[PDB]
């Protein structure tokens, strides 16, 4: 039981024939949420219960909203489920590779085969130490002989990220449809990997003004910027040579031909405001950088025990 | 500064020439939230400040939801927040009694004359020790010459209430639009003046199932029959006589009849399975009523430093 497995299985809320399962609802609590107090146990299934999850694509929507629609009518496997915790760290440009990838080009589309051979592939790792799951029910159809074309899996792909950011915007706006600066930039603060929020904090209390909103397409562009984060400092390493700190206007212009989502000047405003630790109006790519390192935020916990391991070198690289 | 005001200079977010005020995503947070850390300070206002934040209500919609609509773009002072907080807990049929309350009859409308006599009562209250707000522009017009019919002021209310009830919910289902039976579980053991939660957890650990949903209208249904506990309770009284524990569907009939919100059957399995400490299949009015006894949950801090006498009482009272 590896760590994954581990989290799988705690999170997880349906067993059947020794083998745990999951809904979209512990998913979407997995993904958006540390750690859970499950109040109740986990319960069995039969074919009858297998039905009477099932019974709910059939009156679902295909299109931007899926697994809240679903609430907790589904079914989802640990194959399933890591694949779809692929998905949501999976950049554009890389659609297109990873669809072409999930299949031997014996089929142009992509037929139950191929998930096969995923779980395959996870057995074969499993062991080396039947059920319809939903989401095969809405790639193939409920008799199993459906292909699937490209288009089809760009679009879930991109219908799954968009459900994920409108998820932690709700979740950060405690409902309201424009939430205060003061909310973004604690969700930029969670993830950064410093020691001390003091200096930020005061930034924000003393350059921020007192009242400010931010809408949900910036937040949204805002996060896929954040996932493109690799090959936008991919491009500005050549900027950061010679140690030029960027101004305002050329960081938009960048973001924008490096990534393909412009930036309005109210998140860049913030997020000078939080992160110029300078007098300067800008700052280089230091703090901003090598601060915001991880991106690993939102749930996908890698804990392989490394507070000891941490510690340690601290105490080794410190200098 | 008595406990309600000091409670609403610590939401508010904006003062002017030494007077706060408050906007409504402040008035929201001080109603579902009970302490609030504010990151950043108040800020003054001027005309044009006042003129930026009321040029949201022209474009704002009169339907259910208006206060998140409005946003952050709204003003409120002490007075209307007052009011709108006796609005919050008042039982249907004292809404008539209300508003023939808030006029002497020279006006079957409500001018504004009214509300300024509001304001005279809590000045005069204040001391014996100009500017438009939002909700005076949504009664009244911009010139402030406008009539306020009985109907539409009964349309406020029940849109304020409903919008509420939604809050809650939407910040007790993280944002899914089925909560599980064990939100509505911990939302009801909130509140309750109990000192051991053990009992019911075992109850809901064993007795209710692993995986069950609610809606929206049976959550509201409910908080409609929680408000109107007092009558309920009143009804009940001569059921109470001899001791005679309530089953499942007199208890039905009865809300229907005393309240006027019929209950699902899941609402009240799920609030037998919590309450029912005997091992009868229905228990008497006393754990349900005597426990269920504040109301006076969701904000509404009653801080009269009672907790010093409340151990006193208990050392007193006990036997």
């Amino acid at each position: 039981p590896s760590l994954r497995k581990q989290r799988f299985m705690q999170f997880s809320s349906l067993e059947h024939e020794g083998e745990y399962y999951m809904t979209p609802r512990d998913f979407l609590f997995s993904v958006m949420f540390e750690q859970m107090e499950r109040k109740t146990s986990v319960k069995k299934l039969t074919k009858k219960d297998i039905e009477d999850t099932l019974s709910g694509i059939q009156t679902a929507g295909c299109g931007s909203t899926f697994f809240r629609d679903l609430g907790d009518k589904g079914l989802i496997s640990y194959t399933e489920y890591l694949f779809l915790l692929t998905i949501l760290t999976k950049p554009h440009s890389g659609f297109h590779v990873a669809f072409k990838m999930l299949d031997t080009d014996g089929n142009e589309m992509i037929e139950k085969r191929e998930f096969f051979k995923l779980q395959k592939i996870i057995s074969k790792q499993d062991d080396l130490m039947e059920i319809n799951t939903t989401l095969q029910m809405r790639f193939f159809g409920k008799r199993g002989q459906r292909k699937l074309h490209y288009k089809e899996f760009r679009r879930f792909m991109e219908n799954l990220q968009t459900e994920i950011q409108e998820m932690e915007f709700l979740q950060f706006s405690k409902g309201l449809s424009f939430m205060r600066k003061e909310d973004f930039a604690e969700w930029l603060l969670f993830f950064t990997n410093t020691e001390n929020k003091d200096i930020y904090w005061k930034n924000v209390r003393e350059k921020l003004s007192a009242g400010e909103s931010i809408s949900l397409d910036e937040f949204k562009s805002f996060c896929h910027f954040t996932t493109h984060l690799e090959d936008f400092a991919i491009a500005m390493q050549m900027f950061s040579l010679a140690h030029r700190p960027v101004r305002l206007a050329e960081f938009k212009r960048a973001v924008k031909v490096a990534t393909g989502q412009e930036l309005s000047n109210n998140i860049l405003d913030t997020v000078f405001k939080i992160f110029d630790l300078d007098g300067d109006e800008c700052l280089s790519h230091e703090e901003f950088l090598g601060v915001l390192k991880n991106r690993m935020h939102r749930g996908l916990w890698v804990p392989q025990h490394q507070s000891i391991q941490e510690y340690w070198k601290c105490v080794k690289k410190e200098s």
